[PDB]
């Protein structure tokens, strides 16, 4: 029972995401009911919510995924194993804060042809903007603060808690 | 609601799931009490699984993801991002058939010299096995018929149902 006694507040508990992700599935699957969209999970926050989100998506869908690290230089760690040409990508994503890793992917993926590209993020968080960069799809907004759990780690730690919480101070020694 | 159509039986219902995966994540957690270990889900098909039962294991962890493709010969698409030496390894999976994946990758993390190397699998099908590999947690045993669903596909699809059946024939045609 322990990671629980480093969070000093719940924002979002796991009842909220599951109602969330409930509603969201099934507007995306009305969306996307007359293609099979490749929906892309961005590794390695995104797939606690790309789990959840797309058991509720009632559609023929494809996934694939994505690694990347970040000056504002972004590199990718491993690339897709599934051509996006003509294709209808869904990107899932945890947290959109700068901007700058879902700004890299959408253009990469308009250069490869895809027919349209769209973003599901579980959170986003607008006041940490540097680019400008809005996902079609959010669960929820979030405060200027540093959030962890639902994917979201603190020096790899933490991704596996079933909510979205505040660290204690002393957390951060 | 379409998918459902093409499924001629259900064979492991997604509340059947929820159970099982609440009772392996508190198992596993006391396992693993004493170590952070790193919890490695083999992509494509592991992710659904992986998701719901970490949520589930409360203990510290981190994660990583590799993607492999199976003649015997089996590639690596996308290695790990963090090293394994002298960390006690999860493989997290979705199903374990002939067993090759799994070889392949028990013997990678011990030339790596991992501390320790366990497997937690949603699905097993022992008719399958072509080489001897069991998986030290187990969620549920299949009988020797292709399976879809929770991570697993057709031709890249169907891993979206948030349950285990098989396709009725008229999907192969
Ligand atoms: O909008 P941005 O400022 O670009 O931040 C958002 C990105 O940063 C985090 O990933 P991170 O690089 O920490 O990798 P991780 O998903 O593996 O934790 C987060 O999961 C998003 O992918
Ligand atoms: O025990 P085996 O006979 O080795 O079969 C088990 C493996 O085969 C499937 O993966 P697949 O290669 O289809 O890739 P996927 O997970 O991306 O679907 C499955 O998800 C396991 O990883
Ligand atoms: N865990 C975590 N990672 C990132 C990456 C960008 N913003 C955040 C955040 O608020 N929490
Ligand atoms: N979808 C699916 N993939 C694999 C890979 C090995 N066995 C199976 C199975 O039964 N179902
Ligand atoms: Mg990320
Ligand atoms: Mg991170
Ligand atoms: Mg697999
Ligand atoms: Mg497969």
């Amino acid at each position: 029972a322990m990671m629980n006694q480093d969070i000093e507040k719940v924002l979002i508990s796991e009842e909220q995401i599951q109602e969330k992700v409930l509603e969201l599935g099934a507007i995306i699957a009305e969306d996307y009911k007359n293609t099979v969209p490749l929906a892309i999970g961005v590794l390695k926050g995104a797939m606690p919510f790309m789990a959840d989100l797309l058991k509720r998506t009632d559609t023929y869908l494809e996934m694939d995924f994505m690694a990347v690290s970040s000056t504002g230089e972004v590199k990718i760690l491993k690339d897709l194993d599934t051509s996006v040409e003509g294709r209808d990508i869904l990107i899932v994503e945890d947290i959109i804060d700068s901007g700058l890793t879902l700004s890299y992917l959408v253009d990469l993926f308009k250069y490869r042809k895809a027919k349209s590209v769209k973003i599901v993020t579980l959170l986003d968080k607008p006041t940490g903007r540097k680019v400008d960069l809005k996902a079609d799809y959010v669960g929820f907004t979030v405060p200027h603060e540093f959030v962890v759990g639902y994917g979201l780690d603190y020096k790899e730690q933490y991704r596996n808690l079933p909510y979205v919480g505040v660290l204690k101070p002393s957390v951060y020694s």
